[PDB]
């Protein structure tokens, strides 16, 4: 009774971002009270801006936020699973079996799909940049871009194995994000190195220092004698000011050769200060020779529509920035959270070294075989692995929903592709409306994508299926 | 539309009887317009009294009207799996499957059914007395009686056994079925011969004739001199009257030691021209010596509660007579159609020689291998496919029903003990509520009795959904 | 307002036989007052049996009647096209275009799809017996029944073929229907001559007759030696009473070796006067030589559950008849609808040698033509037109409902394979699902059906539509 | 569901303006909640002043934004489209046709659109000034003017024409819009140079200077004899004061022969330092010989209601100005908003040299150009691109809607003259009411008009189908 409303809460946020899932996925219109409007077919988006106070809608949140983290690509998938699992799981309700046997069905089934999922991944090498591409490209394309991340994905696949360890680890925030409004998407380049958007304060000033001793300076300058003998003496060529610069500073730092700019952001003074190694100086006699940081080359190039620093050719960090370039805020926006989409499934990738074909393919595969595993089991045990099978074809029956086609025939058609020692990685490419192989295709996503996010939609289900009533307590915690 | 209520009468039908199934059955009441009162577990027997004026209904009846006549028992099968189709096709309808895809996908998995019966099933000899009476046992248990068949079975298998000719065919009119009031059920037994319920019309008239000469005679005798001289002429001893008798004519006839029955029923009649081979004559000057039949023996012996003529030792005919004892007029009625169908299966064995394991274990190995066929189909046309095996889950359920378990987890057991590579012949035994080997129960029912059921059961509902609309036609015929 | 109910009448005559159409066609189900029931695919009979009263359903029923009597196929493809004529039609009055506009619409497309129609259709050759089997193969199956015509459809080709005069022209007066219960289908077949369904009768007259002088006596015989004497001075060999013959003239007649039948009947004597060229005596006098017709053979062989008199090997008469042979009347009934209509479209290909692909093929050819007809038109008549050829999707689009496809892609991939000079002979094979080439796969039918069809769908149309208001009259006629 | 809605409120904005279009378009009365009335036919005026909150009412409004941004006219035409294919989507998914299929037939219909019109568009010379003033005579009287226009389009060419660069581009901030009340309209006239709506502040003054040094003061006057002296040896005769003159100031600098005026707007003081290149000083000290702007005349001359000074004969600049007339308030900014609308549709000429045939015609011809391209299309995409190439035709049934005349048979007459290579630029001339050659007609508008509003209109229509929900969003931004 009381229970059933939470299966039903749960269903409602997966619906919500159901028809977002795939490449042909459909957009949702977010209106917030002050009538601001954004349109989106990202289901991480959708699942944080929505206006969620129901507990069992945040316990099903969890999961995405988990997904992501753990992950970050498939949080829509592991999404949509949970509430197909919660509805089949309301039909066996329906048929008096017991909650908790439908729990061990579930919790039975989960395992052995773990099982069956380490035996379909096949396995690649954490240098094949070409398998590396196509997973990024799977990954992008999920949000509404045909062609232009073939360019994206490439520069993501380098921005990642730039910054590998020797350990095969992959630190996202060794890679550093960068907005910046542009001319166009296709600006978007990396950078061996840190961005400064800046230009220097006065033409006059030299534009380019080798071997640069980079200074953070806290202070304005707008005594002023005593201050210019003291930074000078310290053996600096490079000064970062986050407040102003005196018009008369700048003209001896014209004249020294030093380049200088002013008005520096926040965000700059914290980057250069953990990448360069420098100290946020409070006080002028703080500043020393071994403060500066190290640089081997900072040199300001024009860009399409706007000049700034570029910091390259430093040994010391390691680490790379990406440029995101675009038209407008919206576009950059959505543009960053593909970037962080496509780094995931590629460090899970490098990290892993497993991956299994997309579009549904295996789903289907695992489905199929998850049914096998259901027919020799006695006891109402089996009609939960049933289920649980049955329920993993939302994913193929969405993709084929939103693809325009007949879910129900192209749902047979690749059954009967993997029926009897079929081929493991048939499924439907959206763009051609034909059942073909997904690997050949380069459709391809990362293991770690599929296991992570069926055990999130089992455990969550799991979860709420053990609660049978709520009741109304007083002040607790 | 209108289509859909031709559906809903025949599930009527169906589920009119579908609690009749097996030992364990309900029984259901059957009341006239004249307030009286039948009490029956078979399923036959329902359809044909049953108030039918719908034309799908009717449609539905000659399915059970034809397996009868080809079989003889299984009716109530075919009428349930009929149903049950009827449901799962409606399922398919309300997912906007078009009725010839149906219809296509009922077509293709009935034939598939067939071939797979035809693996299935078991060779077994005609002489093996001990299958027969496992037969026998099998079909008329599920009416409501126990052990009482152990004797019975024995007795139709010798019955039957006798009159099969030497090409392995079995003639149903070459066993008359005789029905009289007696003591008790027990005093059921077969004679090697036919049967007269008849008496000497004259006690004087000698009791006994060896190597008799049968006369059938039509015409009254109540010019007679000469019909006495002609007929004396004729070489007789034994002479059958079907109407009267002069009571002079019945002195002369006890005088020359000539046994003579009057009033004698138009269908002993016919079958002592039949069975002994004589002429029924019109006209005195055309009985000659050879219209008669011969006999060994012809012998008036009483039994409990009457007495009559056996004419038994009659080498010639190879033919047999069941006289059926009873208590009530109801018992021997119920009694005669126990024989009806066990004289249809044992026939069915030996002409076939192919029997299968009951319990549902027939219909649940070919209900599993039928959902193996379906999953290498392409196009709508597989829907139908899987409804057509889920639909033969119809026929363990209800035994598990009427038996008095949760059919839920007794489908499930069974289901597992067939999953891969299982005992084909794992079955629900009703009076242990166990899975068992039905064959080691001896539970077995001839091949034709699955074959013409699942085949009548197709093509009625395959007629069902070809019909679209019904219009209001004017005089034709 | 009062007319519109009118197109409303036409429509549901239409509606009710529309799923009727093509092989996989669905089947009605028509019910009378007294309960009797008929199920059947063919779409003219359900129109003469409906209780049809309303003026505007008879004018339509008349279309049928016509398409019939000048064609035998194609009635079903009239109405459906007349009916979908009526519902293009309401589409353009509730936007206010003036009936007669439609019709002057409706009158000149029609005439232009004369133009076409004679553009598309191939020739044949009147000898190509292989065109002709595919002729009478896609009339047939039709209505439901496969590879059964191929022995069939050959059996109609030769006996239209004989019955071919020096002109061209086919009698179907000439070639007689016979009916007759038998044991199967497969025994239809074809015999060079007329049939008499009698026997001899007396077994002791000769059975054989050759080099026959067929005498037609419509006395009875039941004076008597005159009469003798003048029939066999007349110089008969086989004699043919339609009363009765006297016993004592039946041994007479069996003594003088001559063949004699009574109780003739009636059709028989009136077949055997306009074959074999005999008169109707009704004057034991008028009979001569020369009233005697002529005949090779006349042998009575039994068939299969009954014995006849079969004459063959008669050259003069130049005409044969069908036996048709069943398992039940229904069955027969059936069968004898499929041969007069193969004899109508195979008659009609050899008078006019004009034949168009089948499967709706030739209809979306006609409709693209007719679009880009109705692009030349100015003023508010081509709205009629647009929407006559827009009409014609219904024929293509019926298949494909009855198929069990989704109509809008399939008559979508037929368009495309007629567009920008495609194949005109690009159509729906309703067995396969794919698009095909309907000339390669034997599915061709006469153009008289096409034209008479179309001519007649319009004309009703035509006339429905000047009917604006219906008047209560009195008495008239 | 609530996608639907969305679809609603863009019609409902489309068919606001809708008859607004063409010059027989409708007036609309604007009422703001102050009893304002304003009564136009400018569509765009009517956008921008609407009461619009909805948010699918403001993505549909983005376009004739981007329409009137990147053109400057056609953002009626591109609105109404948008409209039309709004209805024409809704129709096709009350057929069950998926969004993303009626997206993916709008967005290849739309690339095909574009390739046809490079097509169907003629060459025009960029000097042939009579084939300009024919496009500024089509843009501007879809207003409500006629031959006033004469005038005014052949005063429009030639300011255009004088600021063309050696590139071919036009910099609409080239030619400066000047608006002044006036006795009539007709009284509008181009000025070769820059106006300054001021008059001398003392009549003592010379009023004429010629080979002027334009001096930028932004100081008050009101040390003052140094200042005189400081500006005088600057070496300059005109002076414009951007605060107020000493009047001891204004008798010497009459005296000196030069010309002075003060309250100098803002504006004056930036067109004359980016025309004429002077500086705004900051401190007298700053002001040189250099800082002077060079003009070859400098003459206040009276019009019709007011005085200001003209400065003209500038070669430098190589700029215009427009001196706007009219009698009242709201008709001069009735001629601004026409002026800015022919300056566009001129510029947009001169820059691609692509015009094409206006009145709909091109609407038509690339209408049934478009159904002959999806004749060829397979699969339900199909039906999308007829309804693309229909939905064209709301531009020729608008003109003839507003015209007063019968759309149908009008819509149908052009399409006949289009039909089958008919003349491409057959449309109707809402002043005869007859179709004619719109070429000859002098209707013609720039090609970059249709590209721009048709590719507006479809992206925005393929935004609005790809949202199938709104949710309601907590905070967000
Ligand atoms: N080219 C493609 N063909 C078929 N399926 C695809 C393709 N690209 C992506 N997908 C599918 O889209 C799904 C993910 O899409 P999306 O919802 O945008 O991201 P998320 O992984 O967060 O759910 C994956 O399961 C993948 O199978
Ligand atoms: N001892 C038993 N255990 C399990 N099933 C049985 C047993 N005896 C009979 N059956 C089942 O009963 C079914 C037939 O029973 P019943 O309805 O009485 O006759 P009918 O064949 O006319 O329907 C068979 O399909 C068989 O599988
Ligand atoms: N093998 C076939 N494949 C496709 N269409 C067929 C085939 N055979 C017949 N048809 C179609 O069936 C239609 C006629 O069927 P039916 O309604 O039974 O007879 P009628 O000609 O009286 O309407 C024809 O228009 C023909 O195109
Ligand atoms: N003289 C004319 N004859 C026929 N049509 C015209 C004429 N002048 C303009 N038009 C039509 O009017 C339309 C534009 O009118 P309007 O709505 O006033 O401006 P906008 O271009 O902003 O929509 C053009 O599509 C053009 O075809
Ligand atoms: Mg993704
Ligand atoms: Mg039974
Ligand atoms: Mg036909
Ligand atoms: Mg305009």
């Amino acid at each position: 009774d009381a229970q059933r409303m939470n299966i039903l809460a749960g269903r409602i946020i997966a619906e919500t971002v159901r028809s977002t899932l795939g490449p042909k996925g459909m957009d949702k219109m977010l209106v917030d009270d002050l009538g601001d409007v954004v349109v989106t077919n990202d289901g991480v988006t959708i699942l944080r801006e929505m206006s969620v106070e129901h507990p069992a809608a945040k316990m099903l949140i969890e999961v995405a936020k988990t997904q992501e983290k753990e992950v970050g690509d498939g949080t829509t998938t592991a999404v949509v699973v949970a509430g197909e699992l919660l509805r089949k799981a309301e039909e066996l309700l329906d048929q008096n079996v017991h909650p908790t046997i439908v729990v061990k069905g579930y919790q039975a089934a989960a395992q052995k799909a773990q099982e069956l999922l380490k035996t379909i991944a096949c396995e690649v090498g954490a240098q094949d940049k070409e398998i590396l591409t196509k997973i990024a490209m799977t990954s992008i394309t999920g949000k509404g871009a045909e062609k232009a991340k073939e360019k994206l994905a490439e520069i993501i696949v380098e921005a990642v194995s730039a910054v590998v360890d020797d350990e095969g680890k992959v630190d996202k925030d060794l890679i550093k994000i960068e907005k910046k409004s542009g001319a166009s998407i296709d600006d978007t380049e990396l950078i061996k190195g840190v961005l400064v958007d800046k230009e220097r304060v006065s033409a006059q000033m030299p534009k380019k220092v080798t071997d640069a001793k980079i200074a953070l300076l806290n202070c304005a300058i707008e005594m002023l004698k005593d201050m210019v003998a003291e930074i000078k003496a310290s053996g600096a060529n490079v000064l970062f000011c986050q407040k102003g610069i005196d018009d008369l500073a700048q003209h001896y730092l014209a004249k020294e050769g030093i380049v200088a700019a002013r008005r520096v952001k926040k965000s700059d003074m914290e980057k250069l200060a953990k990448a360069t190694g420098a100290n946020v100086i409070t006080n002028i006699k703080d500043l020393s020779a071994q403060d500066l940081g190290d640089a081997g080359l900072v040199e300001e190039r024009k860009i399409s529509g706007d000049s700034m620093i570029f910091v390259e050719e430093c040994k010391h960090p390691k680490a790379v920035t990406m440029l995101i370039r675009g038209t407008t805020e919206h576009v950059i926006e959505e543009v960053a959270r593909a970037v962080d989409a496509a780094v995931g499934v590629v460090g899970c990738t490098i990290e892993d070294g497993r991956i299994v074909s997309g579009g549904g393919s295996t789903e289907v595969e695992l489905s199929m075989k998850l049914r096998e595993y259901a027919e020799g089991i006695s006891g109402r045990e089996q009609l939960a692995v049933r289920a649980f099978a049955d329920a993993l074809e939302v994913i193929p029956r969405t993709l084929a929903e939103n693809a325009g086609l007949d879910a129900i025939e192209i749902l047979v058609k690749v059954r009967a592709a993997h029926a009897s020692n079929g081929n493991k990685c048939a499924g439907l490419n959206v763009f051609t409306g034909a059942v073909e192989d997904m690997c050949e295709n380069g459709v391809v996503e990362p293991l770690r994508v599929k296991t992570q996010a069926i055990q999130s939609a089992a455990e969550s289900t799991e979860m709420l299926l053990r609660i049978d009533d709520v009741i109304a307590a007083e002040k607790l915690r």
